[PDB]
């Protein structure tokens, strides 16, 4: 129902980003919160359902339909590259709460959306208040530096963070996101990271 | 025992929706609701188990037993393409209950029943009283749309969910389900879902 | 040091329920509670230890030791068609306990003893009481019918659940087992089943 | 820098024990119990932190570094058979808290030290006391019977359980173990275990 | 858009520390402490978010870049050899944060950071004082002694453990990391391990 020999390509080539010439991968990142399933204020950690939309694009993944009537296909994770993402300010490994597997378009568009429980510290002092706490996840490629791994986001247009968000205890009062791009220790180059600043309080 | 060349062909394309035509494949699902397992108030969550009963035919599947004593094999689910499932409102990952097998009956239909606890928010605030509290599980492909994957209602109908329900900690007072389908952002098609709708009370 | 290519044919037909003919496989369960540790009377849920000692025979598995001084030999569980016990009342997945190897005899005849931690419900109001809390563990098949996959156990001899059973903080006061066969609305067949009842108490 | 056609075999042979001739491999055993991290008087559970050392010789190993100017080699404990040592009153799978691997010497000796943490019950009665709370592990392989695999350990005066016990919550008063051979029900050859009992009280 | 084949045998050998020469492979580590996120001083025991720097550098997996466009190249962790670091005081298995893959530069070195959550023992007596608690970590190759794995101490600084540390619960009041070297049982050969101290205390 595929170009199955390209796939063993595709899979093949699955430990390392796929970049054309020298150009970095535009890797496109959104985020929906979803809900916050515990705000622990003994603790200070807050988890939070999180959708990362994540879309990218390999020209040649194009000839895995050209043949075919799909218009396009879903397939394990595990059979192509996919972004290594990590929540930098994680306390516990976050859990994915959805199928893993990716969907690739006509064009060789990519689309990956996994679902995802977070935890992380949070200051709660004040979660029982009308102004609320506010809190900070940041994601980026753990790996990839710059110059092969670009984020890009949605226009001021259609950033909607709280957009789906759905709480019982919980109201979600803002929600925001900055794009930034810092050198580390560790590499000649930048990385790329999106950080979300949200607030919440009791209802 | 049965066509093991076949079961080549079979695991070989398992990381595809096997279709044929345009035609959507249609899967059957219906629901146990077995026990519920928590209903934390101050927290707002409810952790149910669930069987999933769901059903899908491959034509050509019928060749791994024809010539065979078996009316049917039960197989690991790792040997076939199978529903991604995801429960869209999950808060946790479902846990796996059972043993992870499917079975495939001489015409090429196939069975696939998880036994999973899953957890998810609901507003209990009248568990305690007559009526009860009214908790929703939202199911359906996270990444097939309805043009590769549509959902129907089982052989049981929409009306025996409750039928092995057991606890001594909370009465079932209701269960049905509905079909649904949504637009989302990702993608121009829409997605079918499945969502069971159930009251229930503290005894 | 075994008939190494045997196991290339036992191995690849690992997928598949090992029948002779069209009998049904004799697949004989004892059982072992070893201690109980949880039992928790808010939620109504008790967490066991428990060892199932299960046998079956594959006749042509007699080659495998033919040519060698072992008398019988110890194999990963991955290397074999093994049962798929499954815990039908269990309400967190069982955690296996012990190594998960089978041990194959000369004759082909192949045991397997999980230990596993299992949780599931049980009303236990008077677990603090002279005839204490009865609960109930349900085992069988999962997707094997029992035209396939026939139960059997020991007979009124070498049957003792309680044999082992230590606990510092319960008094298990009797258990025994019953086999029975159930049809289920998803499914055409029977399937055979062992239930264990046990009553226990707090010291 | 090694044989590495020779890991092929050793990998090839890796499901089943490496014996020669019929006798049995000796396979020694010493502990060190390094902290109690868990003393639950209402549970009556224990959790230690207990570091196994393992070892046991196969002399066609020797030929893998033979050439090589290593004096012995790490590798990954997949790469070959290891013991499959099982805690027999383990309430919990032991979990892991050092690399899975074994080092191999130049004679064909191999070590194998695992650092777990095993949780048992213990009736914790006299924990805060003089006499301390008395507990006990015991510990063996769960399927290789002493026809296979015979238990050895310290030339009883080197056998210093408590070394390196250290603990701001414990004081650790006695530690000692007893080899054990022990009839089993499945099983028609005895089965031998190390026995390690304890005794601590709450500093 | 790699030199695949040399991949090949750098994954062939990933079960082998590399050395060439009877040289020690030198393995420089740096820390840092990103956030304490728990202390019970019940227990007293600590949870700690610790990222490890770690670098080396192997001069054939130079040829991996060497007709590529990539100044670098990010890799899964499973392609090649990566250190057996052990918390050799862990009394819970690390938990891992980020993405496991490493990154190989154009000159055959490779960086290495594992974010994780490691859990210890500490004695909390003093945690509420002025002064705080003292507690420490060590680090070392659980079976690669010092004749085969040398350990070297971070590029930038020696007491900015702290760098990235943020906490609402906990003041970080000092860190310091050192090299020592100690004997063990198994071997005639001394492993090298890093030590961090540090205090903190109850905001």
């Amino acid at each position: 129902q595929i170009r199955w020999t390209l796939l063993n390509q595709i899979t093949g080539e699955s430990d390392v980003i796929p970049l054309s010439n020298n150009t970095p991968l535009n890797v496109s990142l959104n985020f929906k919160l979803m809900n916050i399933v515990e705000a622990d204020t003994e603790k200070d950690q807050v988890e939070v359902v999180l959708w990362t939309q994540a879309s990218w694009k390999v020209p040649y993944y194009s000839s895995l339909l050209s043949s075919s009537s799909l218009d396009q296909v879903s397939l394990p994770v595990s059979k192509m590259w996919t972004p290594d993402l990590s929540f930098y300010n994680a306390i516990a490994a976050p859990e994915l709460l959805s199928a893993d597997r990716v969907v690739v378009s006509k064009d060789g568009s990519v689309i990956y959306v996994p679902s995802q429980r977070v935890r992380f510290t949070c200051d709660l002092i004040n979660v029982d208040t009308e102004p609320g706490a506010t809190c900070r996840i940041k994601v980026g490629s753990w790996t990839h530096d710059n110059k092969q791994f670009a984020l890009i986001t949605g226009e001021e247009g259609v950033v909607n963070i709280a957009e789906y968000f759905d709480s019982p205890k919980f109201d979600l009062l803002s929600a925001t996101q900055s794009l930034n791009r810092k050198k580390y220790s560790c590499c000649e180059n930048m990385y790329d990271d999106i950080e979300i600043t949200f607030a919440f309080r009791k209802k």
